[PDB]
């Protein structure tokens, strides 16, 4: 009836968005090099643990050609592999049966470029069936992919995609959740290379490690904003409970029909199973990923990178920015400025301006992803939250990343536990 309580409730998707300041880290999955998942983090503590100093950590790469490919054929069969195990590792315990927004992100290709290997038309068509051809040797039958709307990106500095992404959700206030793919390593260079670039030089064919070839680095990164699904919980009783009950694809309403009309949405065509709210459920928030801040590096008037003391300033005002709403303060500092990169000459001063705690000569409060993990490429803005995301949901404590590759621009993403002070009695980072 129309001017009742239960009118008053709501039995369609949200039709608003407010200003969002985060986004939910629903799921991770890791592949880097040989390691997957906790592993990287796990990997990266015990170097803290016989080391100090963050300056003398170094890689944790294994060296030993027995415990890492190194024919062409090993190492094109585990590039496939790790894709295929960090995908299974991000959805294994994510809702199947619901079409998941997907964006695909790999490194930069410029379709221009004459004599590539392959044509823009193939490459486009790689891009587009990368992710969902991934379920089939990940073992994910059940789950669904959906590329989003221009969701293929091509970019060696892809951080954007985050503040894009605050977007999407905003413009869509029926939209739940996200799945963003980072695909990197030298099988991806070489794939989008020009016949006028040697592979070898980009470290690619048989032989052992050599100093600045990409390191096979996946991540799937799955954010959102879980109380969008509310209204789905008043039509779920109503659907039928399929008869293998553990499926939850919803096949029609049972003999009792829903009191209204179900509307369809963009991204909720179909209502929701009593078993797809238990899939969503159970999966806990990992962290909070908060809205990034991005800061120019160079003088608007003469293009030029800021001078030493103005870059200290700039920087400090973003960490100010970036670290006002975190609880409590971060405990340490994920960033990356590529090969052959001193960021600490100018994150220890603008950190120190910024009156951060951090001491970034600690092993345990500062990360240089390609110090320690090898160049992840296009894939290190989610490396940097995958592992923040871990050690904030593990620690209950606050993380920072900071990817730093582009030379004109910094940009900051908090990220914080959901219960700060609480650690879980569960590590869900298992492989």
């Amino acid at each position: 009836p129309r001017g009742s309580h239960m009118s008053a409730d709501a039995y369609h998707a949200p039709k608003t968005s407010p200003r969002l300041e985060t986004l939910d880290v629903l799921s991770i999955g890791m592949s880097l090099d040989v390691f997957r998942q906790g592993q990287v983090w796990k990997a990266l503590q015990e170097q803290n643990a016989v080391q100090a100093e963050a300056l003398h950590v170094g890689s944790i790469l294994p060296m030993d050609p027995k415990k890492y490919p190194t024919s062409a054929d090993d190492k094109d069969m585990a590039y496939e592999k790790r894709q295929a195990d960090a995908l299974e590792l991000g959805l294994k315990n994510f809702l199947e049966k619901w079409p998941i927004p997907t964006v695909t992100v790999v490194r930069s290709w410029d379709p221009s470029t004459p004599n590539l290997r392959f044509t823009p038309e193939e490459t486009r068509e790689s891009l587009s069936v990368k992710v969902n051809d991934l379920r089939v040797p990940a073992g994910l039958h059940w789950h669904r992919i959906a590329n989003l709307q221009d969701g293929i990106i091509c970019n060696d500095t892809p951080e954007g995609v985050l503040e894009a992404l605050f977007s999407l959700f905003e413009r869509n206030p029926d939209l739940p959740a996200v799945l963003v793919y980072a695909n990197e390593g030298f099988n991806m260079a070489g794939s989008l290379s020009s016949r006028d670039v040697p592979l070898k030089s980009l470290g690619g064919g048989s032989g052992p490690r050599v100093p600045g070839t990409l390191t096979d680095t996946m991540v799937a990164l799955i954010v959102g904003r879980p109380e969008r699904v509310d209204w789905l919980r008043q039509f779920a009783p109503y659907t039928k409970v399929n008869e293998n009950r553990i499926d939850p694809e919803f096949r029609g309403w049972g003999w009792r029909k829903p009191p209204v009309e179900f509307r369809p949405t963009p991204f909720i065509p179909q209502p929701w199973t009593e078993r797809a709210l238990e899939q969503w459920d159970a999966l806990p928030v990992l962290a909070r990923l908060h809205r990034p801040v991005s800061v120019p590096l160079t003088r608007p008037d003469t293009g030029e990178r800021l001078k030493r003391e103005a870059l200290t300033a700039q920087l400090a005002a973003a960490w100010k920015t970036a670290s006002a709403g975190l609880r409590p303060a971060p405990a340490r500092l994920f960033y990356d400025g590529g090969l052959n990169a001193t960021p600490l000459a100018e994150l220890t001063p603008a950190l120190g301006a910024a009156q951060s705690s951090l001491d970034l000569l600690d092993s345990r409060e500062s990360y240089d992803l390609t110090q320690r993990l090898g160049d992840t490429g296009a894939a290190s803005p989610f490396v940097g939250i995958a592992l923040a995301t871990m050690a904030s949901y593990l620690n209950g404590d606050s993380s920072m990343v900071m990817p730093l590759r582009r030379k004109d621009q910094a940009t900051l993403i908090g990220i914080s536990s959901p219960t700060p002070g609480k650690k879980p009695a569960h590590d869900p980072f298992g492989v």
